[PDB]
Parts: structure tokens; sequence; C-alpha cells
């Protein structure tokens, strides 16, 4: 089989945007060794950036329609806008969000009753979630909405973006409370080996710590780090066989990153 | 405020049915006290009964077409629309479920992804879903299908129905492998005492149990009576402050049944 994403076009609008809103989400993006971004014209009405690739070639055009408050990406679905729409994601209404993640029009999203949505997530979050941030709890029941009402697609991998997102903001506020800010330089890395498969917590931060937050700290920021090293490295587009394209093994992989989740509030 | 279901009229047609699998259905309603059901014509290519209400002023026409395999349901949805479709739920599939659940034409049920609402559905019945029945497994993922994509209602009370006739099926069958057959006549009711507003067990019948056993069976019917009975005896329209007008209220119904079939199940 062959991955779709690479002979697909994307043109899409997304509402209410003001620039002081897209400039974080283009320096975040621009955090990856392999993206950066420039502005490319801006008059009073229009302002228009590229994000590029420097690995594969791929460039993504983002224009702020400013009167409207529409933010238009062009280009096609890899690596630049895999990282771009990942750090927007948290930003989107539902609506914004569920065409970033399908990359179609007239999705349904909007028809699913929120708060049996919202059941969803609080059964699963369990004893977690009356800990969960404003941003995080609005992310992952608009991903439950458009999980519920995505349509029939060749590979899911992009539905996991609500839970990466979210585990990744989990994660930081846990490290930085613990004596382990995660700022723009090194990031994670200053703080992980990586023996095997696997990345634990160096020794010297280890020990200031109780054996289950090593271990949680440790697994989710593994499951973190592969999961979206292999979105952000079209990894399904290089090896098809790796395509999600089975909905119960997205939420299997959505459910171990709801059991992260709850257990990095709950250490 | 007003109810206004008995306002409003329903004609709408079910799919893939034959004569004995209605019969029972009908044998089912007409074990109401105050429901009576007769066969009304019978010809090559429809057969039609009639379902009324010895109470309240209430007739239902239900029409077989043999041919075609539509099963028509005509008339208000009062008492006897609400206990045939009761009996009638679990032998539907989602779209007949969600017809008679929500009374409207072109439900969006259908757009539901099957395998994330089954996540829900596994996560809420934790340890007891391997032991759902089939049918009972299907009627709570089709339900759940319903809820989700429930249009904008006043009244939610009958997106109870796949939980209160699962209740119903696993609380049969847990009496009756505990020596308690419940059949046509008396039916649960010559188990049960009733002081105060809770259903408890005969004291001959409770002597054979141990204290869980007597406290989820009596949990369990106490929920399905009360809630069917209301249901039933249109107890929201005779006091509209009590319709469910709020999903979260209906989910909150919902997972309280949830967990009674829950605990029937793991005793």
């Amino acid at each position: 089989e062959i991955n779709p994403a690479e002979f697909e076009q994307v043109n899409m609008v997304l509402q209410g945007f003001v620039e002081t809103s897209v400039l974080p989400v283009l320096e975040l993006s621009a955090d990856e060794s392999h993206i950066e971004f420039r502005e490319h014209s801006r008059n009073a009405h229009t302002v228009v950036w590229k994000i590029i690739s420097t690995s594969y070639q791929d460039e993504l055009t983002v224009s702020l329609h400013i009167t409207t408050g529409k933010l238009q990406i062009q280009g096609r679905p890899l690596s630049c806008y895999r990282v771009f729409t990942f750090n927007l994601a948290a930003l989107l209404d539902l609506q914004g969000l569920e065409k970033v993640l399908i990359r179609q029009e007239d999705g349904k999203a909007n028809i699913v009753q929120q708060e049996v949505a919202r059941t969803y997530l609080q059964t699963v979050m369990a004893d977690a979630y009356p800990h969960l941030h404003v941003t995080a709890e609005k992310l992952l029941v608009s991903g439950l909405c458009v999980k519920l009402a995505a349509p029939d697609l060749p590979d899911y991998c992009m539905l996991l973006y609500p839970e990466l997102r979210t585990i990744e903001g989990v994660l930081k506020s846990k490290m930085s409370g613990l004596g382990m800010p995660v700022q723009q330089p090194a990031g994670f890395g200053t703080y992980f080996d990586k023996p095997a498969a696997h990345y634990i917590l160096k020794p010297q931060f280890a020990a200031t710590l109780r054996p289950e937050q090593i271990n949680i700290i440790s697994t989710a920021y593994t499951f973190f780090n592969v999961e979206r090293h292999s979105l952000f490295h079209m990894e399904t587009v290089v090896d098809a066989s790796r395509m999600i394209s089975d909905m119960a093994r997205l939420m299997g992989k959505a459910t171990r990153a709801w059991g992260i989740i709850k257990d990095l509030y709950i250490v």
C-alpha cells in the first residue's frame, strides 16, 4: 500500500486569529531541528509566512487575513504541516481543530453532544479530571468530538494530537514544579538519557525524586517523544504498513495516552 | 413550561422485520396493567395491530408490511408508544433505535465512529465488559451512538432506554440463576417488598443469598422499576418540571445505570 499524504494538497482557512496568537506558534514550530520559518510579505490586510523543512523539500504557506481574522494554510500535509498544526492545536475551536486533524471540509464533529463527550473524558480521567488545565480539558473534549465523528480515513495517526499536546503541557508543568524547567534550547532532552528504546531521567535529576515520580516522568516523555517523532518525521509515509488504518488501534494509543496523563496529575 | 409530547404525531417506519419478531413484543407490551393489543386486519401483504391504553385515551397503530419487512408505528408518543418501543428496542438496528428514541427523521447516529463509542463503553463497564450479553453490548453501543449524536430536544428521558432494557435482561438472568425465575404473571414483584421508596427482596428469598447479592438485586430492581414507571406513566408530561432537558442530567442517570449493570455482573 501507499500513503496518500504526499499526493494531497491542503488549502484551508481557520477562523478567529490575530497575529499575536500566530507568532509563538511559528516560533515553537521552528524549534524543531528541521523546521524554519520566515515572514514573506506584509501589508495592511495580510501577512504571509513561509514554513520550510531543511531536510525533505517542503514549504507551507500561512496567511493571516487581518481584517477577517482568517488564518489560511496552504501546501502539502507533510512535515511543516504536521509541526505547525501540532503547535496550533490548543488554540483552535472545534471547527478549526477538526479541519486540521481530518483535512476535510464539512466535518461533523459539531453535531456531537458535548456533554456526552465530556462524560466520556470524565470516566477515563477519573481522579485526574478536576486537575486538568482549562486548555487541556477543552482540547481533549474537542479532540474526542473529532474522533467520535471522524470520517473514513486511510490513516488516523493525526487524531492523537489532542493527547500528545496535553501530555506535553502536563509534563512541562510537572517537571518545572520539580526543579526541571523545560525551555527553548535543549528542551526536554537535557534531562534524559536514552539507553535502548526508552528515555530515563539522568541520574542527577532522578536523585532528587521518589521512584514513582521518576517512573512516570520517564514513561511519559518516552511516549510523547516516540509518538511525536513518528508524526513529525512522516514515519507512516516512509513505511505505509504503519499507517493507523484501524480506529480501534488509534483509540488504543489514545487510552494509553489518557493513562499517562492521569498518572502525571496523580503523583 | 409544557411538555410537547401530547401535541406531537408519530408516523415512522422501521426496517427488517418479520411477524415472528413482532408478536412477542406486543405480548410483552400487554403485560403492563394498562396496555392491551389486538390484531385489526390481515391480508397477504399487511398485518395491522392496535395497542391501546385502558387508562388514558390512547391508541397506537402498528403495521407490518410483510413484503418489504417494514414495520410502521403511527399515533402519539404517549404510553402505548413508550411501552411498545421499550420492548422493541433490543431488536432494532442503529437507524431504527435512533428513530424510536429521538422521534425524528435524518438522525446522525450513523456518522459516529462505532469503535470510539465502544471504547467509551469498555471504559465504563471495566471488568463487566466481557460478561455482557451479545444483545446488551449491541444495544448499549448503539444507544451510546444515539446519545452522542442526539439533536437538541426538550426532553431526553427516552435516551435511557438502552440502559433500562439492559438492566432488565441482566436482572432477569441473575435472579433466575439464583432460584428466582421471573415469568409472565406477577413478574419481578413476587420477590420484593416496598417499604418507603425502595424495593427490597422478601425475607424468604433474601435468606438464601449473601448480603452483596441482596443489596445489588434490591438496588437494581428499585432503579429499574422507578425509572421505567416514570417513563411508562408519562410522569414528565404530568409534571413538566421533571423533563430531562439537560443532557448532562440524562448522562447522570446513564452513568448510574452503568454502575448497576456492572455490579449485576460482578457479584
